[PDB]
């Protein structure tokens, strides 16, 4: 997250990091033994650890759950991540606490201008590299389909979005990747790629969640 500030400890308690030996990417716990995250932080050999603020310093409230399955949706397409979502399944189901808690899923998309709340473990810089231990979080307004689609020519499909800012500064950025854009209480975006980070008029490209809720309900019911 570049321009953003520190969240606090376990106060977004659905965020989940992603360890592979390391942390790579975010995702969002939706249920007690599910976390929906990007197709394209797909690898074998997860380890899904909730209840993380510094991700290199047990804290007290971590608990680590294996993956034992990994679903990435049947039209991913990794050379435009059109339909970048994948479902992630907890060997066993996480216990929910005050720090470890599900996030609702859309009924609906949200407007333009609404204000979301984006977090992760990424990169604090626009043009270096420095990459924060505890979890940071950014407020951030969906920004009209118009502006993302001016922004990003031939490239954003309806089942992507824009959120951020035009003028630069603010923005996700790698290591994020996978994370939660929440918005009135519900996940309408994942962490998806984006020109750069925080640059001028290239703001953040998010998979758009509500396009998925028949899809998610459906695997989870039947995996």
């Amino acid at each position: 997250i570049v321009g953003g500030y520190t969240c606090g400890a376990n106060t977004v308690p659905y965020q989940v990091s992603l360890n592979s030996g390391y942390h790579f990417c975010g995702g969002s716990l939706i249920n007690s033994q599910w976390v929906v995250s990007a197709a394209h932080c797909y690898k074998s050999g997860i380890q899904v650890r909730l209840g993380e603020d510094n991700i290199n310093v047990v804290e007290g409230n971590e608990q680590f759950i294996s993956a034992s399955k990994s679903i990435v949706h049947p039209s991913y397409n990794s050379n435009t991540l059109n339909n970048d979502i994948m479902l992630i399944k907890l060997k066993s189901a996480a216990s929910l606490n005050s720090r470890v808690a599900s996030i609702s899923l859309p009924t609906s998309c949200a407007s333009a201008g609404t204000q979301c709340l984006i977090s992760g473990w990424g990169n604090t810089k626009s043009s270096g590299t420095s990459y924060p231990d505890v979890l940071k979080c950014l407020k951030a307004p969906i920004l009209s389909d118009s502006s993302c689609k001016s922004a990003y020519p031939g490239q954003i499909t309806s089942n992507m979005f824009c959120a951020g800012y035009l003028e630069g500064g603010k923005d996700s950025c790698q290591g994020d990747s996978g994370g939660p854009v929440v918005c009135s209480g519900k996940l309408q975006g994942i962490v998806s790629w984006g020109s750069g980070c925080a640059q001028k008029n290239k703001p953040g490209v998010y998979t758009k969640v509500c396009n998925y809720v028949s899809w998610i309900k459906q695997t989870i019911a039947s995996n």
